RNA sequence: CUAG
């Protein structure tokens, strides 16, 4: 009864964020790097994530497959693009948009978050319009980021969480 | 990217 309430989530880590909506042409991509924590995006988007992350202590990345009408969650991009890192072979149509490099992430938060629920959410950096229209790696406002990861804290975790919470764990065991 |  000494123990605090235990958590099944990350809370979003304190202080100054920038936050980038991330975008993935299927559900497998987005799988596989919950389960080893890690990501790889488009090429011509890894300087601006290196910008960003150089800049503050968290860049937060906030997750929607295209087409599902959800953001799934966010993760803390924990290493800077450029050195090995491995895992995740991706799943993509005849070599197209071929990925870039391998960078960790760590999961705090997974769960279905319905874009009509974001509707009244808009983002300066993209012309004001609606958060749910936002390109792989559009910067959201960080006041409007904040916002809508706030909009994620509130919904149920989905089974992705536990997943992700076990993966993270097993590769602590070293 | 969102909508079909």
């Amino acid at each position: 009864p000494a123990d605090q309430t235990n958590r099944t989530s990350h809370p979003l880590p304190q202080g100054v964020n920038r936050y980038f909506v991330v975008k993935s042409n299927n559900r497998e991509n987005f799988e596989l790097s919950v389960q080893q924590g890690v990501w790889a995006t488009q090429r011509s988007n890894e300087a601006k994530l290196n910008e960003a992350f150089d800049s503050v202590e968290n860049v937060i990345l906030i997750f929607s497959v295209n087409r599902t009408r959800h953001f799934q969650g966010c993760a803390k991009m924990t290493s800077r693009i450029g050195g090995y890192i491995g895992g995740g072979n991706w799943k993509h149509e005849h070599g197209t948009a071929q990925y870039g490099r391998n960078f960790s992430v760590k999961w705090l938060k997974l769960c279905e978050l319905s874009f009509h629920k974001t509707r009244n959410l808009r983002n300066p950096y993209n012309e004001n319009l609606p958060v749910k229209i936002s390109r792989d790696c559009q910067e959201l406002e960080p006041s409007v980021g904040e916002q809508l990861a706030s909009l994620l804290y509130l919904e149920p975790d989905s089974e992705l969480m536990a997943i992700s919470i076990a993966a993270e764990a097993k590769r602590e065991e070293e």
